[PDB]
Order: structure tokens, then sequence, then C-alpha cells
DNA sequence: AAGACGTGGAC
DNA sequence: GTCCAAGTCT
């Protein structure tokens, strides 16, 4: 970027950003902990989604030390519905590491900060530049799109050769006077003007520096690979109540998909032997007798890498003794306390409507 | 590496 | 209905 007017670019970009900067709860100060929380929440989650989640999370957990001293089940419930739940398990372990090894002080050296769980190349850049003014690039989806258009990068943005190149661009053009504002400005440009479809080049403050605008190839950039079809997984789900009114739920294991979350009992059903497969599964628990009615709904629930096809079977349960872990009976009132994945919150809504 | 890992805003 | 978001794990 020898022929690039970095200083002219920075002036127009930072002048735009001051005018159009959105009022977001994590922009009210530069507390390293609060910045870190917002940036983790923001990973692969849109700003408008994150806003109410951040507001409530910081209410329950106002300080790094409050999050460290808290129980993992309360931490998980405060993320309920946001998706990619290991972010919060990672964040929770990381803040414990900071309380121990670092005296509660978020490290300001990138190598030490990046070593914390949950902190990748994007989050090192975003937290350190905002909270401490470290000139580290914060290259997210927004930035990759903007830079591939400004500088006509035609290579798949998923390659490391391309990532290293975006990083090297940011180090050349960044305003080392205010690296936090520079990083948040490039992102904000990608979010509000230089958008994935139909970018607003005519309202763009840096139109005169953009190579894709000049060549008329903006909407063809960035280069990303089309998504390949994902496996469909049939799943039978039982909503079982008893004479007293309590419902049978169970806690998922701590490894893999939707870990440590609660669900209604379920099982894979290649074919349509779900009424049978469920009865065989519930009865295999100690002193548990069960009889299920016909299904009441079937809906899909999408994950990034697979798609669940849920069928809900109501039923009733008789227990001759204590229900063995991982299972548990819960009155309908106590359900709102447990953390459920979105799929199973909908299972429950469809069962209450049916009744 | 590759693939696992959630959900919904914004068209 | 489709894309992709203020990505990271190891
Ligand atoms: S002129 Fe258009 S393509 Fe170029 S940076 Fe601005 S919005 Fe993006
Ligand atoms: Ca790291
Ligand atoms: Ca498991």
């Amino acid at each position: 970027t020898e022929r690039f007017p970095a200083r002219e670019f920075q002036r127009d970009l930072l002048d735009w950003f001051a005018r159009e900067r959105r009022d977001l709860p994590w922009r009210k100060d530069r507390d390293p902990y609060k910045v870190w929380v917002s940036q983790v929440m923001l990973q692969q989650t849109r700003v408008e989604t994150v806003i109410p989640y951040f507001e409530q999370f910081i209410d329950r957990f106002p300080t790094l030390e409050a999050l460290a001293d808290a129980d993992e089940d309360e931490v998980l419930k405060a993320w309920e519905g946001l998706g990619y739940y290991s972010r919060v398990r990672n964040l929770h372990a990381a803040v414990k590491e900071v309380k121990t090894r670092y005296g509660g002080k978020v490290p300001d050296d990138p190598d030490e900060f990046s070593r914390l769980k949950g902190v990748g190349p994007y989050t090192v850049g975003a937290v350190l530049s905002l909270a401490y003014g470290v000139p580290e690039p914060a290259v997210d989806g927004n930035v990759m799109r903007v830079l591939s258009r400004l500088f006509l990068v035609t290579d798949d943005i998923a390659k490391p050769s391309t990532r290293k190149r975006f990083e090297q661009i940011v180090r050349e053009i960044m305003a080392y006077e205010n690296p936090g504002a520079f990083n948040e400005a490039l992102i904000e440009l990608g979010a509000l003007v230089c958008t994935p479809r139909r970018p607003s080049c005519l309202l763009c403050p840096v139109q005169a520096y953009c190579q894709a605008f000049a060549e008329g190839v903006a909407e063809e950039l960035p280069v990303k690979m089309k998504k390949t079809a994902v496996k469909q997984v049939p799943l039978a789900v039982a909503v079982l109540a008893d004479d007293e009114g309590r419902v049978l739920i169970r806690k998922r294991d701590s490894t893999g998909l939707l870990a440590n979350l609660w669900e209604f009992p379920s099982c894979e059903t290649d074919g349509a032997d779900g009424k049978e497969k469920l009865e065989q599964m519930v009865g295999e628990q100690y002193g548990l007798q069960v009889e299920l009615t016909e299904p009441i709904v079937s809906f899909e629930h999408a994950f990034s890498h697979l798609v669940w096809q849920l069928t809900v079977f109501p039923g009733r349960l008789v227990h001759g003794g204590p229900v063995e872990e991982p299972y548990r009976l819960a009155p309908e009132d106590e359900l709102k306390a447990y953390a459920f994945p979105v799929s199973h919150q909908r299972v429950w809504r469809e069962y209450k409507e049916w009744a």
C-alpha cells in the first residue's frame, strides 16, 4: 500500500465514524472486562441480537471477579438463547485464569491475552485496542468485506494467505493515534454502509479510495465459498407429565452439542419408530413406566452443521421412586429456571398450545 | 486442517 | 429462503 493515501483515508473514515457511531451499551466506557464480554457475545451474533443480552449479563455479573465467583449453571442460563454456548464456558474459564494468574487485570500484551480461552485473532485485536490502545488489527467479517473492496482482493477470504494480507493492510493504514477508534470504524463501515448486498457506495465516506467502486465489481466481493448442504437428523421428543403435574427433563452431558443444557428426553429415529424408541428409552431408567400418545407437531431446527427434524410425542409417566440422574422432575413453574436450547423451548411452547 | 459448534437480523 | 454476523475450538 505504497500509493495509498493512508492519512487522507483515516481522516474521512474517522470523521464519518464520529457522526454515525451507534449508541451501544458497551461503548459507554472502556472497561476491559465489559469490552471483552461484548466482543465474545458479538462473535457470529448480530449487534441488535446482543444488546439485551449484554445489558442483562452485566447486571448479573458486573465485574470480572463476579463472573469468576459465579456458578457455571447461572453463567449458562445468562447465555440461554444466544447460541454457540462454549463461548461462555471459555469466557468463564478465562476470567478465572485472569483472577488467578493476573490479579484480576486483563493482560495488555497480545500473546498473553490471546492465550486465554475464547480469545482468537479477532478478539485480541478488538479488546486490546479499545481498552488499552494496543495497535492490533481486529479483522472480522465486516472488515474482510470492506478491505477486499477497497483493495480489490479476489482471493477466498478463508485462506490464511488472505488473512495475513488483510492483517498487513490494517497495520499499514491504521491510525496509530487511536487504534481502538480506527478498528471500530472499519467494522461500523461494513455494518452500516459497505454491506454484503447492495452496498451504499454513494453515501460512502471513503468512496474515493475504493478500488472495487472504480472497477464496478463491489457486489462480487468478498469471495466466500458457498455453503454445502447439511445433514438432516430425525429426532423424537417426549413431553411427559405425571398426576402431580411435574415434567420429566434431563441434562445433556458436558461434551459436544448444546452441552450442559436441559432438554426433554429425545432420541434418534431413522424412520418412524419414534413412539417405540422413546418408550424403550424412558423405561430403561429405574422404576419409570411410560405410555405415549400420537405426535402433535413436527418442526425443523437449524444448526450451522446439521438440521434437527423434531417430532413431539406427549405422554404420561409413573415413577415408583426417585428419578435417577441425569433425569429430573420439575413442576411447570420451575421450568423457566432451567436453561433450554431454543429447539426445546419451542417443543415446550408447542405442547402448551396443544393442551 | 477439517469440521464441530446456535441463532436470528436483515433483506 | 438465503446469507452471514463485529469467530473459535484444537
Ligand atoms: S465505495 Fe462501496 S464498496 Fe467501496 S468501501 Fe464504500 S460502500 Fe464499500
Ligand atoms: Ca488465542
Ligand atoms: Ca457428549
